[PDB]
């Protein structure tokens, strides 16, 4: 029986943001959402998020997150940010007075923490019969962390905050993860003895460690060797670094599973993205939101895809796209823009300097050059000539061949197997197998250049 | 006198690929091709590649590689992957029974190994009169490697595989390179004593070390300080990391030789690419295949070039191109697509949102905006107006000026110094110095907007 | 009272460049300009730059740099590169014979050196009453540096150059920064005792250390813990690495100040660039020259901006731009090219495959597709249809709607609230609220396809 508290009621002033700290994203989820996803998988009996000033904005998200995860998450309010010890007290209030289970506390800014590390904590806690067990780690750069103070016999004495530490303390590299397990009575008891006479004038949760030692209670430090699993984010430097570490882990799982990633340093893949066996990812690529790539694809350099479904054997090169689907063996790019609701059939082609929006394009149909396709539906095995525009609903059939420089003025229907000559403004329906035209005939004006640009380099008409 | 065996008969199941392990690429060559290029430069008397299941696909490449290198490379078959000891035995069979030379063995997955490290091996082997000499190195992360076991007096006792190692072994950081020299008789003798009673039930080549020690033969470990020269690739994580290390070495040689590379981390250069003095490479660039860049070029950000010749003093910015040539002082980009067979003359310009395919464009001719050029030949000092299309063979002469929105309907010839008015569909030949037109005249319809869009913001025609 | 010498008279042959070493750039300034900016902020009484062969090119820049900084910088000439000791002697000559102040010497190739490190030097020098104080640091890779030789009692004895060092020396990791403070008389005295009998046959400034020790003068080494502040650049490998370190520091200051940078490794920001609170920078971005971004912007992936002003709340995605301004809440990109003199009003849009040059575009006006805008002025709340061209001065008013495929043949004026039909060549002025047209009417040719492409897939007109 376990209750988990997530402290998320801090101001987050070190982020320098009008967006609440806990809502800043990495790999496609807010920090808060990474933290709640980890804990949901542990399924504690109770789950409590402490909110503060920003509560009106954060509480709804947490609401949505609880439906997604199919459990109840309670919200407890901390009206002023009096410190992490004060934040725990606020959390406990949403538990019954007689609650007997263990209490786990973690922060809203520790976004790589995972169900495993959580479960190892709880087991260690029950195993050693600890009143408090605290996760620790060691780091080349311990700045801004609580430091772990041990006695001569390796006993944990206390945790000392960065602001409160001696210059000699501070050199300590074993750090506080800010993830704890407590016996609830021991914990209620220690919180009442907290005073705020320290460098920041706050009620520090970390002071509970020395307080329980006073009472001769058992204090256990549980070292986590993978430091990143418990790294915190307090500013945008630490956010980006953890984003970068998380992204390497995600790239690696995909490589181990059969994806070639030429350049992981410049390949960003969100947490929910799937990729098929033997696809190749070239440098400078972001695969974002719920993007899915099938097998044996080529995802070319300099491509950004957000919520795009790409089938097997497709090629997607220097393309910027969202909410769109691209079929098996289709060719997209280079220099192509897909806007939401684009659906490209299997073996379709969207080519260089082509933009598509809210349009359906059938099997094997090609839109290869310099064209805009908006609010249109196109059949199968059709060819849309270069430098054309769908001027926004237009229906084009199958096996159609439209000529370069055609403007399709919505709404207009072009029948199966119809043609359009180069330079046509289509304003009326075109029967199947008709040719539609509008351009006047060529006239050559002889010796225009001698007459109207005399002495120019072009009077090499001589 | 030396025979070199390359073991390439493993399944490669850890790559998770339907492409044979040894064919996966880095910097423009398969691993197998990196390995054979290194060994060819050593010119041993005999060179033997052990192939397995995938033999029908690999043997032809090796054939092609032997012509390229002007030597014979034999292929020996290993029908089932019984282990690296079994693979050696298969290799030896393609040598005569009386062969007396030393035998060098290396893997198909050690792609940075070089002629030097090979030659230092052979010399050390002859110098210490060793029955076996094995290349070793030491690593922060030794996972998946054979570990070197030494006696109290620093003597090599044995090599222990990752799967077979004690937890205490495993902490060993001195690792087996899998590159060996052997006395042939000692080697034939040890292979016959191999048994497969180990964690993977395989005949391990590494067991030969302990076996020859048994017989009181001389065993020598030769430490290679540059770990990368002997790193192996077993999965796509290790492939990409070695690709990244190789690419730094290649970038550096070019910098030492007079190329500015603003951002080596995001500059990928293949092994055969050449670059001239004082050229500048901006971030996000791939230079691929047999690409050659002259001196004082600017190769702009976000450019990918595969088999492109670029002369001196040219500028190539945000361009995606292959099998094309670009002359001295030409300007290409940003946002330009070159398809195969594009040849741009000196001082030519291909501009933003321009695509060129199988076309020749003469000295100083400019195609600067929004245009498609396919299957055409263009003379010198010509100007192709914006938003034009070569609708696919068309010949345009020199000092020509074509107007915006011209469609050139192949096949058509435009004489020297000719002009085209804006909006012309060219279907017939244009004499030198003629002006060709087709567009009807402008008509203004007065107060159309009051009439046909009443109350719209545009009835600020008032 | 202090005189600062910057030695910049070396050939720089290791750069392999026809551009003088000291002019090579990082983050938007030459090395020489980084060095003089640091020293100006210290405001010594005298500031002397030693120039050599390349003097005619470098002296003017230094001239310009002295006006920018509002002080006088003298130039002293060193006619042949006899060594760094000889270079100091040349510098001293531009000081009066009776000069009594301390002399600071630093190199032209130490581009991260800062006013602070300089000031700590001078204070340490005055504090210990040193005849010479030398800045040192320690490094994993000391190659190519002078090594610091200390006695048994930790006393600095001498500095030994890379070329002159024993193999055992060379293993020394404490290195010479090449930044010194001297007592002037001690310094004049030591320089006269220098001889050039060493591996490079040069008069080495570093030899002054052992020489003053001989005379029992006080020699002090002042260790700089941040190694980068005193790293030198001798080749393009060392240039790019220091560029990369400098760029991380600059990215970090912006993150600490409230800018999200998703991927610092691939975000290049010049030293003078400013960025507002809560803007987001996506990967593959260069912000260059005097670029200014306001708050809450999105600066999308794959964007390069040089001297561009972007207001608050704007979006600038896959855009290549220079000398242009983009207003509050405007949308630019993806795949957009801004050329100099582009001014986009607030809430304006420039879209995919759009190029703009020397044009003014008013509040809320949209140019969203496939268009070229050159030498034109456009009013407010106007819409420029797709695939259009401004054929170069043209004036378009406000609330105008122009149709797809319109060519505007300069010079032409389009009145407020006017329209253009699809496919119009505008050669004459269009009154306010008129509709201008030129395209002929659509003709359908029935069963053209049966007749003129019999048996083709398009005769699915059946
Ligand atoms: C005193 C304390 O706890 N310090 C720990 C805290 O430092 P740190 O300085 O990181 O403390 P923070 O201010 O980030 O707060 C921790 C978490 O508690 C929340 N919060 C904070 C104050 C408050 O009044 N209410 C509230 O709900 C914050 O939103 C944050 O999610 O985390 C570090 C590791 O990540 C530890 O090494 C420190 O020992
Ligand atoms: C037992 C053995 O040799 N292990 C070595 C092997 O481990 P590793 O586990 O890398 O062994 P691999 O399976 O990669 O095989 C080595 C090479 O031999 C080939 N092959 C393998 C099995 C087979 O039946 N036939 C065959 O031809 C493979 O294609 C590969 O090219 O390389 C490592 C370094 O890179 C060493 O540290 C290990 O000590
Ligand atoms: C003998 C000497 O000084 N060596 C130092 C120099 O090595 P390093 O080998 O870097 O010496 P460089 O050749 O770069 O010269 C140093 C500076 O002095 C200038 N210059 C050089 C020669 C000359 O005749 N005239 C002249 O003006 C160069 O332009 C350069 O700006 O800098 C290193 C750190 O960066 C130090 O660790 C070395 O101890
Ligand atoms: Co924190
Ligand atoms: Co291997
Ligand atoms: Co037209
Ligand atoms: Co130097
Ligand atoms: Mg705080
Ligand atoms: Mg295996
Ligand atoms: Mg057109
Ligand atoms: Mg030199």
């Amino acid at each position: 029986d376990t209750a988990v508290l997530v402290l998320a009621a801090g101001p987050g002033t070190r982020m320098r943001s009008d967006t609440p700290k806990v809502l800043h994203t990495l790999a496609g989820r807010s920090m808060l959402s990474h933290v709640l996803h980890a804990i949901a998988k542990l399924a504690p009996q109770r789950l409590i998020v402490v909110l503060g000033h920003d509560h009106q904005r954060i509480a709804p998200l947490v609401g949505e997150l609880a439906d997604t995860l199919g459990r109840t998450i309670d919200v407890a309010l901390q009206d002023r940010p009096l410190g992490t010890g004060h934040a725990v007290l606020c959390g406990l209030s949403a538990l019954p007075d007689d609650y007997a289970g263990n209490v786990v506390v973690t922060s809203g800014d520790t976004p790589l923490l995972d169900a495993d590390t959580l479960a190892d904590l709880i087991a260690t806690h029950r195993a050693v019969s600890a009143a408090v067990t605290v996760l620790t780690t060691t780091l080349d750069d311990p700045f801004g962390y609580g430091r772990i103070l041990r006695t001569q016999d390796h006993e944990v004495m206390a945790i000392v905050e960065q602001t409160d530490a001696t210059p000699s303390q501070r050199e300590i590299r074993e750090v506080n993860a800010g993830v704890y397990a407590f016996d609830i009575a021991a914990l209620r008891s220690a919180l009442s003895r907290l005073s705020s006479n320290n460098a920041q004038q706050e009620l520090y949760l970390t002071d509970v460690i020395a307080i329980l030692r006073s009472d001769g209670q058992t204090v256990h430090a549980s070292h986590v060797d993978d430091s990143a699993l418990v790294a915190g984010v307090n500013n945008r430097v630490q956010l980006a670094e953890l984003a970068s570490e998380l992204n390497r882990r995600v790239v690696a799982a995909h490589q181990l599973a059969g994806v070639t990633v030429v350049d992981p340093a410049t390949t960003w893949i969100d947490v929910d993205v799937t990729i098929g066996r033997d696809t190749v990812i070239h440098p400078g690529t972001q695969l974002l939101g719920r993007t899915q790539i099938g097998g044996r694809c080529v995802v070319g350099p300099d491509t950004t895809l957000t919520d795009v479904a790409v089938g097997d054997g497709a090629s997607v090169v220097r393309t910027h796209g969202s909410s769109s689907s691209i079929g098996d063996g289709a060719a997209v790019g280079p220099f192509t823009y897909l806007r939401p609701g684009t659906a490209l059939g299997a073996d379709g082609k969207l080519g260089a300097f082509v933009e598509v929006k809210n349009s359906t394009i059938g099997t094997g149909t090609k839109v290869p050059h310099l064209t805009y396709v908006g609010d249109a539906d196109i059949g199968e095995y059709s060819n849309i000539g270069a430098s054309s525009v769908f001027v926004n609903r237009t229906t084009v059939g199958s096996h159609v061949r439209t000529g370069s420089d055609t403007m399709f003025v919505a709404p207009v229907t072009i029948g199966d197997g119809a043609y359009t000559g180069a330079g046509t403004v289509v304003r009326e329906d075109v029967p199947p197998g008709a040719l539609a035209v509008s351009a006047g005939p060529q006239r050559n004006i002889e010796n225009w250049v001698q007459r109207k640009r005399p002495g120019s380099p072009a009077a090499q008409a001589s």
